């Protein structure tokens, strides 16, 4: 049975508030589709439609990662005009961070996968079908956290929302 899977990395509840909270204050709602607070997430590698057989072997290489954890602190924001989006980011990610990304990119690659044809830009999106062009302010004080893990989602829609539900975790720093 085929399904959209995605390697994502995920915010920490009190972290996701404060954005929801920044998010309102400076964006009105004609200003495009805001991103519920349980699916802001940063993508590592969108994987695309999987059979089972390629979900368990994908789900094995990844298995074999073996990298330390590391921290993110967002301290950038900003739009997309082509994609029509409102993304939070960082000036300067990680090393950890991009290590953790391209080697799924890879495996995913490998693995027969379609991939991005763009460079990785690491982005947590806030509005979706933003067309118009709008003024982004900076993002809020100490929105700083340690990353422990990252996890395999399958992306679902169904009663007019998108659902992101977690098939499998793996911890970081082994
Ligand atoms: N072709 C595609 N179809 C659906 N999602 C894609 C995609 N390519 C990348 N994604 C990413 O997969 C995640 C879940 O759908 C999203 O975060 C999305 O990134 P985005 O937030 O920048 O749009
Ligand atoms: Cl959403």
């Amino acid at each position: 049975e085929p399904q959209r899977l995605f390697f994502a990395i995920d915010l920490p509840a009190e972290i996701r508030e404060q954005i929801i909270h920044w998010r309102a204050k400076h964006f009105p709602p004609e200003a495009g589709r805001p991103v519920a607070a349980d699916n802001l997430h940063l993508t590592l590698a969108f994987l695309g439609e999987v059979s089972a057989e390629k979900e368990k072997a994908l789900s094995l290489l990844a298995g074999r990662i073996r990298q330390p954890g590391f921290t993110l602190t967002l301290d950038d924001a900003g739009q997309w005009l082509r994609s029509r989006v409102v993304w939070l980011g960082m000036r300067q990610p990680p090393r950890g961070l991009i290590q953790l990304a391209n080697m799924l990119r890879s495996q995913a690659a490998r693995s027969g996968c379609f991939q991005s044809n763009r460079p990785f830009h690491p982005h947590i999106t806030l509005l979706r079908d933003a067309s118009e062009a709008v003024t982004i302010p900076p993002p809020g004080f100490n929105w700083s956290y340690a990353v422990t893990e990252f996890t395999l989602y399958a992306s679902s829609f169904a009663r007019g929302r998108t659902r992101y539900t977690p098939l499998k975790r793996w911890a970081l720093t082994q």
